[PDB]
């Protein structure tokens, strides 16, 4: 199997590009599982995450519970069956939003995640980099820059794309990075 | 403020004793806040934990999110106001059930907890100990939990007070009072 994720602010186009990728790979003959966070593990998490004035720790722990179930019950079984599994959002979303955005310590985030994810990391992550005003502007600037920080740190895994480019051009770039895999 | 917890199997009497402890403290003119886990932070987590079959990891993390909210929105504010806060269940429930019971690694559980709880530990925890039969194949999980609680207690004898929960309710209550009185 092959694990791929898409990341970015809401309205960055990462959702569009996840489905375009899923359809492209399917046309190459490859079995695909398209999924998303939050809700891919525990659909009821989407309710809890909207709680008024939720602490950043509680918000991250809810994302993590969802992720734990998502990895165990959906993603790992899909990879085991030889599928390309594509998730619209994964752990980097939490690192960018709860870590860089809300100020939680990244090492704690990663330690929680290590059991939650069983260490599962995608082979490639396509980050759609969107100017924060096109998404709490201060918050969104922190999240945007946090994503870029994550990408600088794991340049093997991240492919950073300009989300202001036409949808078709971004899809072609994504396809070009995959062809060799 | 003073933070106290009660622990044990469901049907151990922990809930009755949490109520009697709050009553004792009220009779001493001490402001008291009685609370509980799960659901004291995020009520929907309790609802989910009742109906959903989850991995042990996901179960723990949901309990942890509830606990994070409970600590920040209920317990710490109670303690800040100078109340004695009594929780019916706290972190030791997760360690015994999800750690000893379901098999999750205890160091990881405690690393998660460290930020979730902001390091807040109770001054005393009253463990209402009894065999699961006093609260065939289903008993093995509960035996693990029981022995897990006892393992926790013997590792922190300064914090834990272990009571024989099969004793009459008034005798247990009087034992809890006697242990608490030096925190006068
Ligand atoms: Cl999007
Ligand atoms: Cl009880
Ligand atoms: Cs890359
Ligand atoms: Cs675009
Ligand atoms: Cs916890
Ligand atoms: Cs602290
Ligand atoms: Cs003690
Ligand atoms: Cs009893």
């Amino acid at each position: 199997g092959l694990f791929l994720t898409l990341e970015g602010l809401d309205g960055s186009g990462k959702t569009t590009q996840a489905r375009r990728l899923a359809a492209f790979l399917e046309a190459q003959g490859r079995p695909v599982l398209l999924t998303r966070e939050p809700g891919g593990g525990l659909p009821e998490v989407r309710s809890l995450l909207l709680t008024q004035e939720l602490s950043p720790e509680a918000e991250y722990l809810l994302f993590s519970a969802d992720r734990a179930e998502h990895v165990r019950k959906v993603i790992l079984p899909g990879l085991a069956a030889g599928k390309v599994v594509i998730s619209d959002r994964y752990l980097d979303s939490s690192l960018a939003y709860q870590g860089y955005g809300r100020g939680l310590p990244l090492p704690w985030l990663r330690e929680v995640a290590r059991e939650a994810t069983r260490g599962l990391k995608p082979r490639l992550t396509f980050l759609l980099d969107l100017p924060p005003e096109a998404a709490g502007l201060e918050f969104f600037r922190r999240v945007r820059e946090g994503y870029l920080a994550l990408a600088r740190a794991e340049p093997g895994r991240f492919v950073v794309l300009d989300a202001t480019l036409p949808e078709e051009e971004i899809a072609r770039a994504i396809q070009a990075h995959l062809r060799p895999l």
